[PDB]
């Protein structure tokens, strides 16, 4: 029975609310949507119609309720971060090889190239991984600050 699809669009909106004005004024709008309220016996007066006038708490919504309370709470904020004397905060040396800050004392570059240095000295990618070269190039490598040398 198409009785019910026909239902279906009344149910869907439990709250006809058309524009908005007072609560009196809804009134008439649903009235004269429903029906023909045209020199009705009964004295109407006092019957009311859901608006967007109002909340649940029968305050004037100038702009959804929700939307003001979130506009609203952003009126508490100061300024971020603005510090004004000046401070001694320090720092070990940001640029060489900053994941360790070197390790193996032969000079580093960047970041990635010190994970690849690392390689060489195993670990990193390269504990003995199943195979070699066999006899491998340089033999001896003669190591510190002031020189690093093969």
């Amino acid at each position: 029975t198409n009785v019910v699809p026909a239902k279906d669009a009344p149910t869907t909106n439990s709250p006809p609310s058309t524009t908005s004005p007072n609560q009196a004024a809804a009134d008439a709008n649903q009235q004269q949507a429903g029906i023909v309220s045209s020199q009705s016996g009964p004295n109407a007066v006092g019957d009311s119609a859901p608006s967007s006038s109002v909340n649940n708490d029968g305050d004037i919504i100038t702009r959804p309720t929700s939307d003001s309370i979130a506009a609203v709470a952003n009126a508490t904020k100061p300024a971020a971060v603005v510090s004004d004397p000046q401070s001694m905060k320090v720092t070990p040396i940001v640029n060489p090889s900053s994941y360790v800050c070197n390790v193996c004392n032969a000079r580093f570059s960047t970041m990635s190239a010190l994970s690849e240095h690392l390689r060489s000295d195993h670990r990193d990618d390269a504990s003995t991984l199943l195979a070699t070269p066999m006899i491998n190039n340089a033999i001896r490598s003669f190591l510190t600050a002031w020189d690093d040398i093969r």
